[PDB]
RNA sequence: ACACAC
């Protein structure tokens, strides 16, 4: 088991305020709204995106590392449906999106100019 | 199941 230490534990050498969201049971259409509904109480979300390239996944970005730490520690193993759409969460390696519009699979919670690009 | 989701 990993001992808690700075510069070694996941929470002290891999934190970039960005997280990856893996869906275990995509029996329903996942959207940026439901991901925001569970991520917003964990902190002020800034961006959300969804992709299907290798399965079913989503991404989230926070205004602070502290919001990403409690989101990754509370929403992990949680479910969107309260019976299905189970989650897994970990720190992401990229650090910024290049969002171009807002819709059910892509969104930006601070740039209003992408709302008309739908 | 790691953003570039058209």
């Amino acid at each position: 088991q990993k001992i808690s230490r700075p510069g070694d534990s996941d929470d002290s050498r891999s934190v970039n305020s960005v997280l990856l969201f893996t869906i275990l049971n995509p029996i329903y259409s996942i959207t940026t709204d439901v991901l925001y509904t569970i991520c917003n109480p964990c902190g002020p979300v800034q961006r959300i995106v969804i992709f299907r390239k290798n399965g079913v996944q989503a991404m989230v970005e926070f205004d602070s590392v502290q919001s990403a730490q409690r989101a990754k520690a509370s929403l992990n193993g949680a479910d969107i449906y309260s019976g299905c759409c189970t989650l897994k969460i970990e720190y992401a390696k990229p650090t910024r999106l290049n969002v171009f519009k807002n819709d059910q699979d892509t969104w930006d919670y601070t740039n209003p100019n992408l709302s008309g690009q739908g």
